[PDB]
């Protein structure tokens, strides 16, 4: 997270860290008791490599009495994700077991009802990913409030350009922006989650080159259908 700040220790106890062999890869977002949605593109890289993911998290490296490492038992990328391509771009883990739920390990509730988020609004994106244009990592979690950009806005020619379809969302990137590592993250508005950072590689915190986010509303009937 670009331009952000320090999070409040274990305030989004829905957000997860997404691990490959041992080291934090990726955000995710604890979506029910055994479900964590991320990206897909995180998990491209991946099959020669054990998957866990962290929740109860603030610090990545501290011992926390609500800090818990879960392995996987299932990995489910959307059908439809491709490489080189920005669209589909979800991923479902199954943990082996039902995660132990608290005031710091808690589902966050996501939106079903497909309509855009009215541009303007701020809403609020946290990760363990790139906090500066070098590429340090932080230890623990940041958080930035982002507006929401209008689509229309977002295809325009020296910004995004065509790609941006109904099933994904942007927020501005002037100096505040999530980054590399930040990708399957949560993008939450009105304390409801509505996107998750998409994992395509681009710049971070040039204000000519918005975030861009898939709208979980888009896919409420694959999430629904994977956990059932
Ligand atoms: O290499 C990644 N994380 C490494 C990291 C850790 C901590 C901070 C910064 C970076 N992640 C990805 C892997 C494949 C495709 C997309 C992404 C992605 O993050 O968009």
């Amino acid at each position: 997270i670009l331009g952000g700040r320090e999070a409040e220790a274990h305030a989004r106890p829905y957000m997860a860290s997404v691990q490959l062999n041992g080291a934090h890869l990726c955000g995710g977002v604890l979506v029910a008791e055994q479900w964590v949605l991320s990206a897909a593109h995180c998990l491209e890289d991946a099959a020669d490599g054990k998957v866990q993911v962290l929740l109860g998290a603030h610090s990545l490296s501290q011992p926390e009495p609500s800090k818990r490492l879960y392995d996987v038992l299932r990995a489910v990328p959307h059908p439809d994700s491709q490489p080189d391509t920005i669209d589909h771009d979800l991923l479902l883990l199954q943990l082996s077991e039902k995660a132990t739920l608290g005031p710091a390990v808690r589902p966050l509730p996501w939106q079903r009802v497909d309509r855009d988020v009215a541009p303007g609004t701020l809403c609020d994106v946290a990760g363990w990913g790139i906090v500066n244009h070098a590429g340090r990592r932080p230890d623990s979690l940041q958080h930035v409030l982002l507006p929401v950009l209008d689509r229309a806005t977002c295809n325009r020619r020296t910004h995004h350009d065509g790609a941006i379809t109904e099933r994904l969302m942007c927020a501005e990137s002037n100096r505040r922006d999530s980054c590399k590592g930040d990708s399957g993250g949560p993008l939450v508005c009105g304390g409801v989650l509505e996107g998750v950072v998409t994992s395509g590689s681009r710049v971070c915190g040039n204000r000519k080159k918005p975030g861009i986010y898939t709208r979980v509303a888009s896919y409420a009937a694959w999430i629904d259908s994977v956990l059932a």
